[PDB]
């Protein structure tokens, strides 16, 4: 059971190269899927889900290769099923579906219990290929969809906001013969990066980052190379690292246009941002942060990913702030753990009241949302003394190789086993 053991305080400073994102990755190894031709997918960090997923696309009968980049070749594919061993680690494994009939003319995706008495609906996907077109075969366990020829552009309204189904059905669209509108579509940079993908393999879409997404069904979709964009969440955490040490640190590979809602409110914090098309600097100059206000609400506002980051900054900085959840609930698991750590603050309802003070204390503490545990590792950062922070794969499941890029900031931090 993986372990990080830190040593504080240290003041966190330097330079950090941020990964691609995981949650464009996703969709773009899925969507590649689509590709008739070789495609070079840069910028794909190294984590258990690109594994589980090169994985899944070897089963289907694409040669996938990888480094920075994943190489995959996709003219192969014999096998339209997403089998109970490989999706049952991966939610995201669903987007096997709409490629696999889009291009194929079939597809069948495994949903591990599915009717399992507790399984997150996947509801949409299935129901946005119907709309496309597709014939539905439903079993408990498994979802079926094919087609006889090409899908057809619809009009889809969608009733609950989702990324996933946005993949899902744009990506099938893509294909359809005609045009598809998709309503409420999903706004994260992670859509409008996965869009863009697209785009670059021939497809006609517009609207991505909107409300409304446009798509003008093509002939097929060839090859190239595409770079994922960089990992805002990531790059906010390292941001942080800096506001809440008094260092400064500078972001290269970043993506300043993503990240709109954390500059702002990071400049409220007092610290001194600079930016420019591929990096993002953060200055403290010594100095502790101020507290801040926090409204976490739908991209673009404040993204709720960054929410245990500030609470942790509020924590620490001069002055009181309120960290207010406004969508999710019980978002505030992790904040008793530091407490222990000698943090003052109240959790009421939907919010989280903030009383910065001076210096935490190390201690042992542990979080299961990466974000939630991610704070911790930077708690035990500024903290004073051994912070041990435990089930630290939830971390490393999301963030490539955080200990590095903290020991290269000036962190004094270990990999520990206690099993
Ligand atoms: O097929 C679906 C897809 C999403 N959702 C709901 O919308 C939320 C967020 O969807 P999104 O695709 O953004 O994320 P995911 O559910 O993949 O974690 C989910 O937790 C569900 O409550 C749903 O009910 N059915």
């Amino acid at each position: 059971m993986d372990k990080f053991r830190v040593q504080g305080p240290t003041r966190l400073q330097g330079e950090v190269t941020i990964s691609g994102a995981k949650n464009a990755a996703l969709p773009i190894l899925f969507a590649a899927l689509l590709a008739e031709e070789p495609v070079e997918i840069q910028n794909v960090p190294k984590l258990k889900d690109i594994d589980t997923t090169m994985k899944l696309l070897t089963q289907l009968g694409t040669k996938v290769e990888r480094x920075g980049s994943v190489w995959i070749d996709a003219s192969n594919v014999n096998n339209f099923s997403a089998p109970y061993d490989l999706v049952k680690t991966m939610r995201a494994s669903i987007w096997a579906l709409g490629p696999l009939v889009a291009r194929f003319g079939q597809g069948q995706v495994s949903l591990p219990g599915g009717c399992a008495i507790g399984a997150r609906p996947v509801d949409l996907h299935i129901f946005g290929l119907e709309k496309l077109g597709a014939e539905i075969k439903l079993e408990e366990g498994y979802v079926k969809a094919s087609v006889n020829g090409r899908l057809k552009g619809a009009h889809i309204v969608m009733d609950k906001v989702s990324v996933g189904a946005t993949v899902t059905i744009m990506s099938a669209a893509t294909l359809a013969e005609g045009t598809t509108i998709i309503e409420n579509a999903a706004r994260e940079p992670e859509i409008v990066d996965t869009a863009n993908f697209l785009v670059a393999l021939g497809a006609k879409i517009s609207g991505q980052g909107t409300d409304r997404i446009t798509i003008e069904g093509v002939e097929r979709l060839g090859g190239g190379v595409y770079r994922v964009l960089p990992d805002r969440i990531e790059t906010g955490t390292f941001l942080v690292a800096a506001a809440i040490s008094g260092g400064k640190i500078v972001c290269r590979n970043a993506q300043p246009d993503t990240l709109d809602a954390v500059l702002a409110k990071l400049r409220e914090a007092g610290a001194d941002i600079e930016t420019g098309e591929d990096w993002i600097s953060l200055d403290m100059h010594g100095k502790r942060p101020k507290a801040v206000t926090v409204r976490t609400a739908p991209h673009p506002a404040f993204p709720t990913d960054m929410q245990a980051q500030f609470t942790l900054l509020n924590l620490v900085a001069e002055g009181t702030g309120v960290i207010t959840e406004t969508i999710f609930e019980n978002r505030f698991m992790h904040v008793p753990e530091l407490i222990r750590m000698g943090a003052h603050a109240e959790i009421e309802s939907n919010t989280v009241i903030c009383h910065g003070v001076e210096k935490l204390s190390g201690a042992q503490v542990m979080a299961t949302d990466l974000r939630a545990s991610a704070s911790l590792v930077l708690a035990g950062c500024i903290a004073e003394g051994t912070t041990v922070v435990d089930r630290i794969y939830h971390i490393d499941r999301g963030y490539e190789r955080i200990e590095d890029k903290l020991r290269a900031l000036g962190a004094n931090i270990e990999r520990v086993k206690g099993e």
